């Protein structure tokens, strides 16, 4: 019943691009994606190279990166290929099929063009899955959809979870899992991601909500945790951020016996 | 009970950015938002002024504008002046409040910095609103609540459109309105703008479903038609607009009686 993140990674329906991150994170030991939540490319590139070696991915946010260019990107890719990890990027896509389409092309941020992983919500109905796939890219991408919210009062709840376990099924060939608290789908091919994750119990004062990577990994069933202040703000972020490794790996161990 | 747009601006709970949009409607006899989904500044510009007398409002959409900069938003802001129209940017906030506190204020488009109005999900929970409200800004800023989508599958219905309403109820101090297919408040202070707009049936090949604005606003009890498409694809861009002035308009006096 319960697998490895390696024999996940050799499903026969499993995704391309799943496989490459469930193989990456048998390899290192690593269930953590680190939310990269910072304003300057200087930062972003320093966490990257220091970081890499403890991450399954990097999840980065061009919306509030001052000094975003392609270039940036392109040193970003570099440092991925180099530690291997995946770039998630976080823009939450929440549109009609015909503005997502276009969204994850173009503007400045050709998000497409360097984003293997993308996150949207299901709020809008299944175009919001069928406009990001009607870009044309002969690459290897993948999307999450947010079947689960960790914030005080999310409505991502009941029957709106239920819908977007449907529609993942439904767009498997692109949909290659969720960000949720726990495990939504009972099919070991989807990854399951939740943020909100803390060593500490607590949240914020703008209705974020922590839970550990203990309780998210190995009670709720999720697979990987995605943590932004706890590692970038800590006083010191390596070793933060392989506390989280830690944590996080020992979890899903737990699950395997 | 139904009130004329320029007697909804001086209600005594009405906010400073509705108030003036209001008073414009009025005054230009217009109730038509032009969503301008064009990739080039000189397009949006051209769009501004030729289009300005005809509308209430220009929706933005900096994510597709590949040669974005503040100093294209300062031309804008400068033909939303002589024009006499507010700006409204489509980006989808939809994070929890410490993320779309920064997605608001900063980045390369700061958007808070140009943008009357900005949208929202209320799939986060409250704290997307509180997470706005807490960007520091001298300026008079409004935000509309997303509580019903135009696209086939919408899971924006029911109890989570009521949730959007009573968000709204709350925080009315910020939030001035919201997009919805149809009135969703009793309350005549709130905007209620309408997308998914054309004078003919149909939609389109992703998700879109189009009403028409007699429908929308005379029936449906809608304000605003936000109107793409039907305009900015059209073969006499201008003849476009002035019909779906024309025709939002008229449906809106009807209710006045
Ligand atoms: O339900 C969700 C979806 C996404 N995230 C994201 O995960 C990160 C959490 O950061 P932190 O609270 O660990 O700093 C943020 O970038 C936020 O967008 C959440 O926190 N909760
Ligand atoms: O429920 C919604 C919310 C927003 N919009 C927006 O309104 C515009 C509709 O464009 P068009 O279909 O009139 O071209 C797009 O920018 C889209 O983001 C919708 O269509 N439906
Ligand atoms: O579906 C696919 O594989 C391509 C890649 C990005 C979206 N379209
Ligand atoms: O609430 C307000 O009025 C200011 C303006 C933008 C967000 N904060």
């Amino acid at each position: 019943m319960e697998l490895s993140f390696g024999a996940r990674a050799e499903l026969p329906r499993i995704h391309p691009v799943a496989s490459k991150l469930l193989r990456l994170m048998q390899k290192k030991e690593t269930n953590l994606c680190l939310s990269a939540d910072v304003s300057l490319a200087r930062e972003l590139l320093q966490l990257a190279d220091a970081l890499g070696p403890s991450i399954c991915m990097l999840k980065t946010h061009v919306d509030i990166l001052n000094d975003f260019t392609l270039d940036v990107m392109k040193e970003l890719i570099t440092l991925a290929k180099c530690h291997e990890f995946l770039i998630f990027e976080d823009r939450k896509f929440a549109d009609i099929g015909n503005n997502v389409k276009k969204q994850y092309e173009g503007g400045i941020f050709k998000i497409a063009s360097w984003a293997d992983l993308v996150n949207a919500h299901v709020v809008p109905g299944s175009g919001v899955v069928k406009g990001l796939q009607e870009v044309g890219l002969p690459l290897h991408r993948g999307c999450l959809l947010i079947a689960e919210m960790s914030s005080t009062g999310s409505l991502a709840t009941g029957d709106y979870t239920r819908a977007a376990v449907r529609m993942a099924e439904e767009h498997s060939e692109f949909v290659v899992g969720f960000i949720s608290g726990s495990r939504v789908s009972m099919k070991p091919e989807f990854l399951h991601l939740t943020p909100g994750v803390q060593l500490e119990a607590g949240g914020d004062n703008l209705g974020q909500q922590y839970n550990s990577p203990q309780e998210v990994i190995g009670k709720r069933g999720s697979d990987i945790i995605i943590v932004g202040r706890g590692i970038i703000s800590a006083a010191d972020r390596l070793e933060a951020a392989e506390m989280y490794r830690k944590a996080a790996w020992e979890a899903y161990l737990s699950r395997l016996g």
